[PDB]
């Protein structure tokens, strides 16, 4: 069975009945809950659907808490849409007014202020584009240069612009408020620039007194030039492709892609890759041969997830989507489970120790790898290396099952709280013991911590035979 | 300036006056004529456009005869076209017959013999899929499964079945024949199974009188199976990945590609990936984050070239299809050129001294390598190392500047024959002083042979500065 | 302090008042009782000598019986001594007789059947060498071809001359029972040529009921032919390059060292090099350059320990020679313990968690390595892999601590039999604490088994800073 | 046959009638005349019989001149010679007198000045130690501690005391005189601490109007704090193991060998290693155990030669010494020739053009690697590599393949001044047609340069097979 996590975004084609339950039996690890669109009605009954699914057939389900962040969007228009035809002149302004073909409002108040003639407008991350022909008090005159379709709302992208807007919009702390009350497992932030935008996500987190695992979603320059520290300040990262391929020129994406992968590894942190990866099954059954090319790739990169956007949010082959991406995974993996060496020893007691940990299992032909965690930390350190060997992570903390889901070739393990090592290395005979696949006699390696239910304890590495007395 | 070759393919998006002129002008390395399609004047119309074009920018461009090969297709519908619904009973005869919605023929007259119920039927590169259900003396019953539009001599995959049909149609001989004397630079098989194919191929180059380099192309299990053989008895070969990712998984295609570029490159031949590397870009002006990465990743595989087909022969974009791929592939070398390390010590003499030639301009810091080629062999074995220095391709025979064409890396410089290594180096003088971007005192390495003008004769690398007194 | 271990040969230099206490303070770690010298008081009154410095010391001393093996020798002469003239005509018979300068018996009794005109023979490891004229029913008349003094029972070597003689001599035999009795810890045999040389020697230990360490003498062509099966066989070997450098020509012996080192280590045996590595300090208080070169290079070469034979048992010089030994492998070890990698990865559980211990010490700059023996052997797997941390092994079993002092970089400690792990880092805590180096909550690494007191059981890895509740 | 080069010091050993002709027929490539002893005569004949030996047998022999240097020796005694027993005490004055016993002059005219009280004093390259107890006046009150035999001018060594003395003595810049005069082709000189003791040696050439290679010996803490700016300004260096090791501990010289022989590979600089290799055969007719590791282990490390001192020079088996030494590094090179891996990539044209030679030659299974040298340099380049092919030097200058003598595995050929890179290719050709090792077919790696006679104008590598049109 499969490594590489699969995280898909709910919507429209995943509300018809016992559809996220569809989704979960076929491969779905994280359910991303998009918050730029849907009521808090859709988003309860979708998150309702996931627990119950997960509950169900027992599968790890994560739910990421997706928050728009400072998005700049279009007005409404008197018609709803318009067509925007090349060579045609449109007016953008930070005025109130009803739009209509020739003059519409945007969300960005700063538009009039901060647009020169010459700066490039991308619509609908691409298919519209706009050059900024003047700025007249308060309205933005533009030509198009790629005519297309605009509806109202329509997000809009400034490449290069210097945009001033908060972290996170005072309607983002309102969904990032009701998706801690509602139970999500994560929160992944849009449009981060700076590793001090998870200070103020933190902020809100600690009033309502939750903190969530918080992903910084890669889509600005400001980001990638600091990839490092937010790397370090967050808890995981989300290659988002879509925004990142108009922010930046779409021909360095791929190579971003790769630098954020190795980043996200050396530092035990997830990486999800995000948005088109199947694009083309929005509308068809199989995928381009670049979209399979595409996801093969993510997996030799080393991504602990690959994510899909609108392929089951609104498209007409979610399932499929799912499928497809779990077989092409799956025909890589058997081939090898291989990712880009590290570019450094491990220093960290946990790095250290997991690092050795794989290295006993592999040499022995072991038939899992086990590992006791709180925090997830310790089981990062060895997901991040890749092994072909079952990868078992033990924990107390539910939440932390759910955490993982996003985390490389690991299935988790709920065990109640022991006060001894030797209690741990029974509760894994006992919770192996129950499925098929392991058997009394089978050699494992498990990784432990003393004193126990303590976060950095981890100091042990066990090599037990199931069932056997040699602990 | 860009290294990786790019391959377009000409048809009716190619056709409007001075199109082929804009596409060398944007960086077509080789033009592929698609036999598939389009009128004997058609093609001719074509081939003239792109050698003007070669001759009157001065950049070379290859001219690739592609052999629709034993391809197998619908017959024609009463109607032209009909709408195949899924659900619905379709017949396929052996039979003669002018088809219907319900019965149509097929080319493959070996249907009604070879197809046992349960097989499956592909049309159009995989968009309607039907199911065979019975084999009712000459007709084949089948359900659609995946519904969608079928029109007249729409081409069809029956993937696992056995097709019995000869390397070479009666067709392919005639298309064959028409562009050897046309004035071809290479010619591509579709369909290869066989070490053997490339036999029939040349025995008919030996009637006419004229052979040039043959590519196989890869789209078939038994092309896989057989890759070394293949590699080995042809001159280059293409992934060939739209039929090859309907006649195999599709999920198997990426690291067959890999496979296959890698087997290329450790016997010195050319490799082209092709189709649907930026397919989006037919309808849309960008291409989807998939397709960015898929050219990306072909780079960093250390594919020689790079193929656009429906992008250039029918697209909207045809121009932005090409610009395109020339910015991802240059992000890509900007960052490094450099490829997959080979898995054996080069062994013959070209390879040994290509190999060594590249370390004394590495090491140097030398401004090119410059290697004499009759048959761009030497070049060759120094082109799949892939470094970052110009490499120089010194020849006296036209038609070699066309085939080096879609060697990586590589301009071609045409010289009189000369009878001495102190006039190779003379004339590489000559020729780079002519350009700016040389200069006297500028550190050279010139491979050559000896006695001139003779096939794998080369055995001589010179460290020279350029109209200096050091030979 | 010093990593690489010192054997010295106990004899008529070591038999002065108080001297084998000076050698064990200088650093002797194993005491060499050669059995082709002294009589039963003289080993008795030596081994008591050592049993009493080395608990008087607390520094493990190792006692080796080295067994004389089937040495040839010469006979008696009428005189004692003669001289041996270049160019003077010498019987050698296997008859009885009185020895006269020009006729003396051998113990050899098949010299006259297995000795050929041509045949060389070596006298004193080569400084009297004589050429077979004639062998006369039972004399062997030879040429003098380098002259020089030979005395009664002096030893001879037939280079290439296929010797028959049983693996242990009756007077072997005696010595064997004489020094299991005593309480040896280890014995040599002399000119082992057979995996199956051990087999005789257990026999003999399986009598008696007891068995200690067989070290193999690499000594004879038919040894280095077998090199691997007898470290396979045997628990140590020792490069005996005296006797090694008549039977092979001498310019082979460097290189048959460096391979028969990197065997025994591959193996996790211990290996001794041995025989003049400072000869010059029988006369001289200083040694050669050759000599300080010989052991800085057996210390790079891997070795576990280096031997001092002559200049020990005979020498002027005994303290000085050990205290110079001590300060050459001090002086190259300062610089760097590493040693030539092994040319398998571990597939042994012991090896594969050695291996495993050695990394986590190092990478978490730890104290100590600390691992728990029964036999030695899970020590040994990690003493060949030259870690510049402190190794120290614990045992309950004394006779292990004198085993493994010939074992590299490793100082043993005395513990009480455990019935848990808890307990056996309890051990390591307190014996440790006991020591000014060590303080509470300095890092140290411990490997350990379960069940406890079982051979082969090593299961377990514990990073454990000293006296702190992390168990 | 051999690569290392076998150095032999001349004196009275040497001087029996046609001893010299003996050891370059054994394989002396160098012979050191050592200035220390001997008078203008003795060196003369000896140089003489060495000029004939090489010119009679045809083998390449160098004449090294060894300087002195400002060595500090004993004054005369009234008897010639006394015994310095264990508890004595001795006066060593500056002042002028005829010694005894008790009080004998010395040359060092700063050694009342220079010595306090705890100096140590070794003699005789360490036998007679004594330790400094008083400076009354002019006199140094000393204790014998180590006793033995000194006689007239008997050498001293004064370690860690700081010396002022000139690089080169007024005896120093005679001897150097009187061998620039005779026809030396290398000098070296002793007790090198600075890089610009050079300046001076090239400072009295130039007066005298004649240059060699001046080799810096290596034996003071000085010489080693400036290895690299000495092995930069010199053309060669020595380890000079004897006065090494009592100038610095000898525990410390094995591994300043190895990091001398490195710095001089790296620099392309020849390494001699000299002095006590073989000491024992001075007495011996073979040597120890230790001896033939310290040669074998002096081949490993990658020295251009190995030295014979006492060995050749005074011994009683100069000629078995000679050939000793050479089986011995015959026996390692038979096994591999191989040597510790350079630490740089090659940077400079001629370093880059050799090591792609040696590619190329090792890759094709050349016969030969063939270099043609002005100065030698190319040549040495590829020496410090240390191929297994034969390395042939082709030169115009006689005395080049005297200096090349000295380097690693070359053989050198004398060959008319060439004007073409055509005519060096006819000449290699024609010299090795000679020998009946090469024939016609064969196939070599030449290096060679233009314009040719120009040193650092190497620039061209040509694969050519012996007597074929492939120039
Ligand atoms: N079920 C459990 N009961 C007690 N401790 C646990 C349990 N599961 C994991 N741990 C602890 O998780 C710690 C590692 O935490 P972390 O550093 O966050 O991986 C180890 O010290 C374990 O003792
Ligand atoms: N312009 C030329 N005139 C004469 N020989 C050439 C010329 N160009 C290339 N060659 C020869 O092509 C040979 C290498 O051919 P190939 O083995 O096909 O690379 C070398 O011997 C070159 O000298
Ligand atoms: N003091 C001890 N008490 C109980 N077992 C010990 C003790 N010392 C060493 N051992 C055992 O030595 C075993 C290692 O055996 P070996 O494979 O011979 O190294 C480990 O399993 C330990 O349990
Ligand atoms: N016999 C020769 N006649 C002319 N030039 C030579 C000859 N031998 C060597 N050389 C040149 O000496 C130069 C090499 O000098 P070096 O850099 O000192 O090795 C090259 O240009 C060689 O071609
Ligand atoms: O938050 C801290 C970082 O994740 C670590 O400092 C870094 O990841 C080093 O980890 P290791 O040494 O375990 O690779
Ligand atoms: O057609 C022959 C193949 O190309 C060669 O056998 C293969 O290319 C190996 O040659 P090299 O040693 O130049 O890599
Ligand atoms: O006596 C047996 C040998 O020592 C082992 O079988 C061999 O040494 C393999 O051990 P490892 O895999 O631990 O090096
Ligand atoms: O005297 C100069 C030195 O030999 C060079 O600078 C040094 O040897 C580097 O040369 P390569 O890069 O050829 O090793
Ligand atoms: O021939 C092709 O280009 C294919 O099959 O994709
Ligand atoms: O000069 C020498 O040869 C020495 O000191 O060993
Ligand atoms: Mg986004
Ligand atoms: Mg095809
Ligand atoms: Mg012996
Ligand atoms: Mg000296």
């Amino acid at each position: 069975t499969r490594r590489g996590k699969i995280v898909c975004t709910l919507g429209p084609a995943t509300q018809r009945d016992d559809l996220v339950r569809a989704l979960v039996e076929a491969g779905m690890d994280v359910a991303r809950m998009n918050f730029s669109h849907g009521d808090y009605d859709d988003h309860k009954v979708a998150y309702e659907r996931v627990r119950v699914a997960s509950d169900a057939t027992g599968r790890a389900v994560g739910v990421l808490a997706d928050l728009q962040g400072p998005k700049i969007r279009l007005g409404r228009f008197a018609s709803g849409a318009t067509h925007w035809a090349e060579g045609e002149t449109v007016r953008i302004t930070v005025g109130a007014c009803e739009g209509s073909h020739d003059r519409v409002s945007t969300t960005y108040k700063r538009l009039a202020q901060d647009a020169v003639a010459g700066d490039r407008v991308l619509v609908d991350d691409g298919k519209v584009a706009l050059v900024v022909d003047a700025v007249e008090g308060d309205d933005v005159v533009c030509t198009v240069v790629e005519g297309g379709p605009v509806s109202d709302n329509k997000g809009i992208s400034l490449p290069g612009m210097n945009v001033t807007a908060p972290a996170l919009s005072e309607k983002d702390i309102e969904d990032l408020t009701f998706a801690l009350n509602l139970g999500v497992d994560m929160v992944a932030l849009s449009f981060v620039r700076s590793p001090a935008d998870v200070e103020l996500v933190h902020e809100v987190m600690d009033r309502i007194g939750r903190r969530v695992p918080v992903i910084a979603k890669l889509e600005k320059p400001e980001a990638i030039d600091n990839l490092e520290a937010i790397v370090l300040a967050f808890d995981a990262v989300m290659v988002a492709r879509g925004d990142l391929g108009v922010e930046l020129p779409l021909e360095e994406v791929p190579l971003v892609q790769k630098r954020a992968i190795q980043m996200a590894r050396e530092n035990a942190k997830p990486v999800i890759v995000a948005t088109q990866m199947l694009d083309s099954m929005i509308e068809n059954s199989r995928p381009t041969r670049a979209e399979a090319s595409d996801v093969a790739n993510a997996v030799l990169d080393g991504a602990d997830a690959l994510m899909l956007s609108g392929e089951t949010s609104v498209g007409k082959y979610p399932l499929a989507a799912v499928r497809t991406m779990s077989r092409i995974i799956c025909a890589v993996e058997e081939n090898s489970t291989a990712a880009p060496p590290l570019t450094h020893i491990p220093r960290t007691k946990r790095g250290v120790i997991s690092y050795a940990a794989r290295d006993i299992g592999e040499r022995l032909d072991a038939k899992a790898l086990v590992a006791f965690t709180q925090s997830g930390d310790t089981v990062r350190r060895l997901a991040r290396l890749h092994t072909p060997l079952p990868l078992l992570a033990f924990t107390a903390w539910p939440e932390v099952r759910s955490q993982l889901a996003m985390t490389w070739g690991t299935e988790t393990f709920i065990v109640p709280k022991m006060q001894s090592t030797d209690g741990m290395i029974r509760q894994v005979d006992k919770s192996l013991l129950e499925l098929a696949r392991y058997k009394r006699g089978d050699l494992v390696v498990i990784v432990a911590g003393a004193p126990p239910g303590t976060v950095g304890s981890t100091n042990l590495i066990h090599v037990h035979r199931i069932g056997e007395d040699d602990v």
